[PDB]
């Protein structure tokens, strides 16, 4: 305790390498430890189709190497060995919130 019991979930994509090898995008991290958001979201493409994933989620871990305090080419040399691997694990993490103001 003294940590913080409740804040934010990571939740992970498996995407597989057999149809169009993972149809999301990669975008910010421009200093190192700048935030990395997902790009994009290829829409119907084999992430889409995986539903697990959406635009600007935060990631944190990409097949297995945590991307945060590095820079978007840092991510690109991982993508370049994942894509031999055959698939790939994206860990995305979002701040977990409720409070009513407006809907």
């Amino acid at each position: 305790g003294s940590s913080g019991s409740s804040g934010y979930k990571e939740l992970d994509v498996h995407l597989r390498r057999m149809e169009s090898g993972f149809g999301f995008r990669i975008l910010g991290g421009d200093e190192p430890g700048q935030p990395i958001l997902i790009g994009a979201v290829i829409a119907m493409g084999s992430a889409d189709r995986d539903g697990r994933l959406h635009p600007g989620d935060e990631l944190v871990y990409v097949d297995g190497i945590p991307v945060a305090g590095k820079t978007h080419r840092y991510v690109i040399d991982l993508m370049h060995h994942a894509a031999r691997n055959g698939q790939v694990n994206l860990t995305v993490r979002r701040k977990v919130l409720s409070g009513p103001s407006s809907g």
